[PDB]
């Protein structure tokens, strides 16, 4: 197999372009501003988390005042019924049942206050957590755009080599473009320099038998590297 040295040189761009390539493809799996859009949102999920939970607090609370204060609503109802006063001799029953019922209000008042201040303090809490996830939430967006804008950039950088990639291939021989093509299906780079004895695809240090026959092997010549099997470019 042969090709011409300038046919080799567009070949050795080609391989350098196809290696930006998989550097650009691979940049977008890895992208920094993923890794903090990442993080802002486990963030945000922990407060989203702490959110809902004090949600079921001051529903159990909210439950306990209503249950409260429905109580003392039979029992101020209790001394309206009772307020209409017609024998006086039973009435004293009726006095001693009034003592009770104040006693029952005064007992369900120490009860109210105790989960209305309760209360209080936890909607307190939920303040504090909703301004610590609305803050959170301003920079998850921020982050979100940059990772967006990250990927056009990646995007745009893609496009433009494989607009040169394109160009290349029309410029090399069909037969030559199949070879490497054929050797990057094998997991390798394809076609790498020979980087005075190591090759330059899977970086061996190619013994002193093979170097001999490669650098007697005319210009316009392909060369295979052994333990690969990639191009090797001397141009
Ligand atoms: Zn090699």
């Amino acid at each position: 197999m042969k090709a011409e040295v300038s046919q080799q040189r567009s070949l050795l761009t080609l391989s350098e372009v196809d290696a930006e390539l998989a550097r650009i493809a691979h940049r977008g799996k890895n992208l920094a501003e993923q890794k903090r859009l990442d993080e802002l949102t486990a963030q945000r999920g922990e407060v989203n988390d702490r959110l809902a939970a004090l949600g079921i607090a001051l529903e159990d609370l909210d439950a306990q005042v209503a249950k409260y204060e429905s109580e003392i609503d039979s029992v101020r109802q209790r001394e309206d019924r009772d307020r209409a006063l017609v024998g006086a001799k039973q009435v004293t029953e009726i006095q001693h049942e009034l003592e009770t019922l104040q006693r029952r209000q005064a007992s369900l008042e120490e009860q109210l206050l105790e989960v209305m201040e309760r209360r209080e303090e936890l909607m307190a809490e939920r303040s504090e957590e909703l301004r610590r996830v609305d803050e959170l939430q301003t920079e998850l967006t921020e982050a979100q755009q940059a990772r967006d804008a990250a990927l056009v950039e990646l995007d745009q950088a893609r496009h433009q080599c494989a607009t040169r990639r394109d160009a290349l291939v029309n410029a090399i021989d069909d037969q030559l473009v199949e070879l490497y093509e054929k050797q990057r299906a094998r997991g390798g780079a394809g076609a790498g320099p020979l980087q005075g004895r190591r090759c330059g695809a899977c970086r061996i240090e190619i013994d002193r038998g093979e170097i001999a026959r490669i650098t007697a092997a005319a210009d316009d010549d392909v060369v295979r590297c052994p333990e690969c099997g990639a191009i090797l470019l001397r141009v």
